[PDB]
């Protein structure tokens, strides 16, 4: 298999990992400090959030330099040992590549503004790196994604006399790609860094790329190839390199960014339909939707890999459930009205859970045995929390705690003088939670997670088996089996926060002993009809192996 | 039914649990200011420690005053104040009588050490409150119980010129029982708090009072008779006060200490039998000793009732087990030299259990819900650990951790100043584990401890009913009945720490559908034969209800 089916991804952000310099703010310095523990932990491949110049409107997603490090972060020397010494302690790194828009002050809009001509007369070349109108009113019927700030994805720029397009934030232009030297750029700006050795790139925000008249603006078959083109490029030119989407997109819209055997798009794609429904599930102790949206999705490529997570650095985002689910979700996991933003929940996945560790665990635990590749978002293994007092959602985004010393040990300098200020209340703040304590507790969080992905690492169907979900008559109990080379794998979840019985329908396996994947425990042989009792406590996982 | 039947107890050391005043030592009004915690908390009877005057060369056990409180503590003004609020608050609260011995600072002993005959002529009457010898050969056959520290029962007294009897330390000569004027004095000393409207007494070392010739000095005919005129007093004094014995014996040995319908002697004797079979359990993976030494014990009279425990302010004992069960205990659970003491493991609860919060539930359902009234260690409801740093068994006596600020919260004294200092250490710490962030925290071992303690309340069985085992046919998963009223109970945990399966003996409920307590999820109606297939994860725990 491809290395990217086996890995266990790890999503940080430089600049609130770890301080290496005493100035408040993470840099590559100080990431490379802390490679070690990364290891440990288990984890295979480093995505990296946005590294590059950028004034920082939308934290780094506001491109002003494709091909540089931002000056908080370090410099390109500190860059390429950290990928050295990544790479020597058998870590894969990728980056963010944002495709669709840059910031505002980047070089290419800043003289894009003057206009389609020069003062002299002649022509303005880029100009047209960028979507302008004169009155703004194309593509009118289009959401705006960020409702809490944008009332129109138009914007009048003051200078050009000129309306110019933004997905994301005004000062986020989005660039034009029927122009192809737009697209060569981006191809160029990808060269850059897979030069460098960086090991393929999470692309952001890829349905938004091209705009008709006439459509969502959204998954538009234009806007797919171009993806096609650039997997086209790092498939002659560095073969063995990584492509990963963000679509959150309905199942069959998402699937086609893997594209086809005879024209491969994205080799990955995180899957953003089963996220919400994992939450919904365990507020309603009813597991139908999971099946539902699981049902859904068609079969992949024979490259394609599905990437499961739990929560990342955005908003738990709603735009792909329904009327219905959204406002379900809303009473359920935002009680509190600053908790939203742009149709989403921003908070981290220990407070939305309740901090309650078998829930966590609960669905981790899923989270480890569905088809994919899983991405654990940092500091989620050690339980942090959020802080909701911050704006936008940067309340999910600060610093890793590290110990109980000063700034969790994040920075030397005080908590007030941090990029983002570490937490500190009394549930989550670095006194309470924090790495170096949980290497001590024999039972932490931190160990539990070490101990369950290494776990799955020693059952290579968790990675590349087919999954079947299986009945058990009764709604809050999940199952299905994963089946790899010779072994079938059982998996079975309580989502009830008490005890439940369920009739597994093991038909297909009269005969077989199903034992626990920890210690091979017995359970009884399936036998008669085949239908199996279960009991289960309250989130209970059982992972089990059906011997033959 | 006696409101001990009923009640849930709470021990707690009056130095260790609150400062008031700043002095670094627990008192009387800190206590006070602590009372609604207790009563939400859900306990009904505060057990306090000894409060005498003494030099705490044994922590208090040595008293000095049986009719005065502490210095340390406050005044008796400051008790009587105390007393007044629990009672205002419906808390019932006893107290710790020493009955063996005195401290050898006591001025009765400082009276009898003169010897028998005062300078002034004429006869010393305190002379014979102590027990005497000339040389010292009697009572061999006797073991000695603080082995590590003492090498003889027996120890010269200088001004004295003779020898001096003594189960526990030097410091604490034991009075002479054949004396009956010491009897009256202890009559008197107890009348003294009950006056006070004290509600009853734990009653310390009741096996030892008589010592004979040619026996054990344990358990003597003679030691019962007095304990007979104990409860004779109360009875006709104080009626509906509570007498508590600790006495730490084989189960039939400790039957005996409630005497009988006819002769009463305590209400209520802690369980020290089961106590070690809990935690032999776990690590065995094997719950047959928790059945069999649950079966060793006879019928108790109609108003006795047991008190279950799983850790005290004393070592976890292990004297009353087998050579082998004991040599498993030690290499379980002792893994370092320095955690034994006197034949026993000097850990506190989490700690033992590896901070592992599914273990430190588990063992307290079973304690929440073998027959008895059940005694709470204070600070095992938040998770405290222990200071082997501290001599003798000090070390699971550390102050109280409320919160994370100036020593836990316990004193505004620095933590070097208090009484004993309070744990700092990464996993345990106050900064880490405290009372206030566990109110914070909507999923913390003091919500929970609360929140099982309240669904036992609400099913009187628990309290009241008989007990049942029942078979399962897997020595890992342990299941009970308690019925009382017209309401059967059935709990069902699994002490292994993988997944396990079962077949529950429910033939006498066919018909009859088991239904969880918490959230009445009803589980398949028993049928057939009634044996009953279950499946339990790690460390579950079932508490149901069977239905009519
Ligand atoms: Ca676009
Ligand atoms: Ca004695
Ligand atoms: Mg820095
Ligand atoms: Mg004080």
């Amino acid at each position: 298999p491809e290395w990217y089916k086996s890995a266990v991804f790890y999503e940080l952000s430089v600049r609130t990992f770890q301080d290496g310099n005493g100035d408040g703010k993470g840099d590559f310095p100080g990431l490379t400090s802390r490679l070690d523990y990364l290891k440990n932990l288990g984890v295979d491949c480093l995505w990296l959030l946005p590294w590059f110049p950028s004034p920082l409107r939308d934290d780094g997603y506001d491109v002003a330099d494709y091909r540089g490090i931002h000056p908080d972060l370090g410099t390109l020397d500190d860059f390429k040992v950290f990928l050295r010494e990544a790479h020597a302690r058998g870590l894969w790194v990728i980056g963010d590549l944002v495709t669709n828009h840059t910031s505002s002050d980047h070089p290419w809009f800043q003289a894009a503004r003057r206009g389609p001509t020069l003062p002299d007369g002649s022509p303005n070349e880029y100009h047209d790196y960028y979507v302008w109108s004169d009155e703004g009113k194309e593509y009118a019927d289009t959401a705006i994604i960020f409702t809490d700030t944008e009332v129109s994805n138009w914007t009048l720029d003051e200078q050009a006399g000129k309306y110019y397009w933004h997905r994301f934030f005004a000062s986020q232009p989005d660039l034009n790609y029927d122009n192809p030297k737009v697209v060569e750029e981006l191809h160029g700006a990808a060269r850059f860094w897979l030069d460098l050795g960086l090991d393929g790139f999470r692309v952001d925000a890829v349905p938004y790329l091209i705009e008709r008249e006439g459509t969502s603006c959204e998954n538009l078959p234009e806007t797919h190839e171009i993806l096609k083109g650039f997997r086209a490029m790092v498939d002659r030119e560095y073969p063995g390199r990584l492509l990963l989407a963000e679509a959150n997109q309905w199942p069959e819209e998402v699937v086609e960014y893997f594209g086809t055997e005879a024209e491969p798009e994205f080799h990955m794609c995180f899957n953003f339909p089963v996220m919400p429904r994992l939450y919904m599930s365990l507020k309603r102790e009813d597991t139908s939707s999971i099946r539902e949206i699981m049902g859904r999705l068609p079969k992949i490529p024979s490259f394609g890999q599905w990437c499961i997570f739990l929560r990342n650095h955005d908003e738990l985002t709603l735009e792909m459930v329904t009327d219905d689910e959204r406002a379900f979700m809303y009473a359920a996991y935002a009680p509190d009205a600053r908790m939203k933003i742009n149709v989403g929940i921003r908070r981290r996945l220990a407070p939305l859970l309740d901090n309650d560790r078998r829930r966590i665990e609960l669905l981790n635990t899923v989270l480890l045995a569905l088809p994919g590749s899983p991405v654990l978002y940092y500091g989620d293994e050690i339980g942090m929390g959020d802080d909701l007092g911050l704006p936008d959602r940067n309340g999910v985004r600060t610093p890793m705690q590290w110990n109980a010393g000063t700034s969790g040990g994040f920075s030397t300098a005080q908590p007030s003088d941090c990029f983002f200020p570490p937490i500190q209340d009394p549930v989550y703040g670095f006194g309470r939670v924090n790495v170096q304590s949980q290497l001590q507790d024999p039972s932490s969080l931190l160990k539990w997670t070490a101990r369950q992905l290494e776990l799955r690492r020693a059952h290579p169907a968790f990675a590349h088996g087919d999954l079947t979900f299986i009945e058990t008559g009764n709604p809050a109990i999940l199952a299905f089996t994963r089946q790899y080379d010779g072994e079938t794998l059982l998996i079975v979840s309580n989502f009830a926060g008490n005890a439940q019985a369920g009739l597994l329908d093991l038909a297909p396996f009269v005969g077989r002993a199903p034992v626990t994947l920890s210690g091979a425990s017995p359970l009884p042989v399936v036998t008669g009809n085949g239908q199996y009792p279960v009991v289960m406590g309250k989130y209970d996982y059982y992972w089990l192996r059906l011997n033959s």
